[PDB]
DNA sequence: GCATGATGCT
DNA sequence: AGCATCATGC
């Protein structure tokens, strides 16, 4: 039964009242740039479909959509103001994005469109967008009668929804997390898309064409040690090469056939000389393929910039995550993959990349919600926590700590985090698991505080069926009740971790909001380019280089008030590379 | 078209 | 942990 609206060849003023749902949409995934394919209001006077290009040339339409004081309810609002910010048209009033209601209130229900979120409230009347417009090949824009009654049926959805919503996520004690966080984040991750990250395509150009000398190399070297040519990218044909014709040995296997996994070839790597090489090979050709061709593929020809888009409602913890490209895991740890951030560059002359990080924001998390002493002491004088806690798990003095005591102490602080495994802290540490264990055990003697904690979350998350982080993200953990150990244990974990990983995701979601409220106060010029989970990377005049050195770790560091302190380091330079 | 398995980050 | 991407290959 078709839904009653009007398909309006002009705007009126009917549909620019106070308060309306609003559906602008963009078909594209990606929508940088992206058409707009039709817009629909729907409000307490009825039910409206306008075509783009007549609605968007209306002054009066325009000057609705920039009214901060005329309210709209949307879908992923950020999607809209990015691609209309494209158009030179400003979104404002956004005061509920059901995407956002829907991501707090439950992550795992993976809500990507308007039924999927209308389903949550047994409301049906809206149509996957999967179905209207197709998959991927197939994937297209309906006819106007089609096109028109799906996005009307959305804004209807949107418009009926929001009180159910807001009403549970109030009972969640989440209200305030969707209005004061997330909405006003949203906002500011739109700006940084918008913004992009200036790239040196010639610099690029250059490192791809070494990077492409030196995995000729290695390749050929790689058919030497061998003794014949195959594709070193085919794990398949390579665990043939290894396991059959060099008859290495078998310390590991995969699903079927043998496991060529990092750490596998890493055992492997005293008996043949091959090895060194293939791991290397792979390294280069990561860099070659994800890391030059791939960024070249998605810069902008026209202003040598790349504009990732955040999703903001995806992950079971709160942080976001980064596509097309994706910014949050640029090379770093090993020297030659690091050279590649030396291709991103400030997108103005005179400027300088500033990049400002947390320092242990997790374990300080940790300290502060398990109240354990000794870890919030550490804290408190500022140590090195992997020293200190290779000290107390291996009961020695600081002078008498060695670098491969450090090196292990600092591997249970990695595990530590997410739910330390000790399966998975013996495979890192290549011990038994029964050490492992006895690391883990040494660890909650040293920090009881944090064995209480790990203990008693996971009662609650069995009491409650979710566990919670600092500002009310929630996660709910239905398998913590599971008679299968595995699947159990997984859910205890997650339990332990989300706190940790999603109240250290709430805290620099805060700091992005405080700093733009004091980067505005100032006038500064500096802004937001990207967010690399504990790190905020920004660009500004090098004549607002020492006015940001204060300002930003402060801001950072203020953001939330803990048991211990928040620290944050920071540098510049002329290249995300330099801002070291 | 997909998943498998691999590397990259926090 | 759990994100995203890319090559293979069925």
């Amino acid at each position: 039964a078709a839904m009653a609206f009007t398909l309006a060849d002009r705007v009126t003023e009917e549909m620019l009242a106070d308060k309306a749902a609003l559906v602008v949409e963009v078909v594209e995934e990606n929508y940088h740039d992206a058409p707009i394919v039709g817009i629909a209001v729907v409000n307490e006077h009825g039910r409206f479909f306008l075509r783009p290009e007549t609605a968007l040339a209306d002054p009066q339409f325009v000057a609705w959509l920039g009214d901060e004081t005329k309210k709209k309810s949307m879908f992923d609002s950020k999607r809209a103001a990015v691609a209309l910010k494209w158009k030179g048209i400003e979104l404002c009033g956004v005061s509920f994005d059901l995407l956002l209601a829907a991501y707090l209130l439950d992550p795992a229900q993976g809500v990507d469109d308007v039924r999927a979120a209308a389903k949550m409230k047994q409301y049906e009347a809206v149509r996957p967008d999967e179905a209207v417009y197709g998959k991927g090949a197939k994937r297209a824009v309906p006819d106007e009668p089609v096109l028109a009654e799906h996005l009307v049926r959305k804004a209807a959805a949107i418009w009926e929804l929001e009180r159910p919503f807001l009403d549970e996520l109030r009972r969640n004690e989440q209200d305030r997390l969707l209005v004061e966080l997330e909405q006003p984040l949203s906002s500011i991750l739109a700006e940084m898309e918008f913004a992009g990250v200036k790239v040196d395509t010639k610099r690029l150009e250059q490192m791809g064409k070494e990077l492409a000398e030196q995995l000729g190399t290695v390749e050929q070297r790689i058919y030497e040690l061998a003794g014949q040519e195959f594709n070193i990218n085919s794990p398949k044909q390579l665990g043939v090469i290894l396991f059959e014709k060099l008859q290495l040995p078998v310390l590991k296997k995969t699903k079927t056939g043998y496991s060529t996994s990092a750490d596998v070839l890493e055992k492997l790597a005293p008996y043949h000389e091959i090895v060194e090489n293939i791991l290397h090979y792979r390294q280069l050709g990561k860099l070659q393929s994800t890391y030059i061709e791939g960024l070249l593929k998605v810069v902008r020809p026209d202003t040598k910039k790349v504009h990732t888009i955040f999703n903001q409602a995806l992950t079971q913890t709160g942080r976001l995550s980064s596509t097309e490209p994706n910014l949050q895991n640029i090379p770093i740890r090993l020297e030659e993959g690091r050279k590649i951030r030396q291709a991103f560059v400030p997108s103005e002359s005179d400027w300088l990349i500033f990049a400002a990080d947390y320092s242990q924001i997790e374990l300080r998390v940790l300290a502060h919600i398990a109240e354990d002493d000794n870890l919030m002491e550490a804290f408190r004088r500022d140590l090195d926590i992997h020293t200190k806690t290779a000290m107390d798990i291996f009961q020695v003095s600081e002078d008498e700590v060695t670098p491969n005591m450090r090196r292990q102490a600092k591997a249970v602080n990695f595990g530590i985090v997410y739910g330390i495994s000790d399966y998975g802290l013996a495979q890192n540490l290549n011990i038994s698991r029964k050490e492992a264990a006895e690391f883990i055990e040494r660890y909650f003697e040293s920090f009881p505080g944090v064995k209480r904690y790990m203990e008693n979350i996971v009662q609650e998350a069995k009491q409650k069926g979710y566990v919670t982080t600092l500002l009310h993200r929630r996660r709910y953990l239905p398998d913590i009740t599971s008679r299968n150990f595995n699947v159990r244990s997984f859910a205890e974990r997650m339990a332990m971790n989300t706190p940790i990983q999603g109240s250290a995701a709430d805290i620099i979601k805060k700091a992005m909001i405080d700093l733009n409220a004091r980067l505005k106060e100032e006038r500064l010029q500096a802004h937001l380019l990207l967010q690399v989970h504990d790190e905020l990377i920004l660009e500004a005049p090098k004549e607002e280089m020492e006015r940001l050195c204060r300002l930003v770790p402060e801001v950072m560091e203020q953001a939330v008030t803990l048991r211990v302190p928040l620290k944050v380091d920071y540098h510049y330079g002329s290249t995300w590379y330099d801002a070291k």
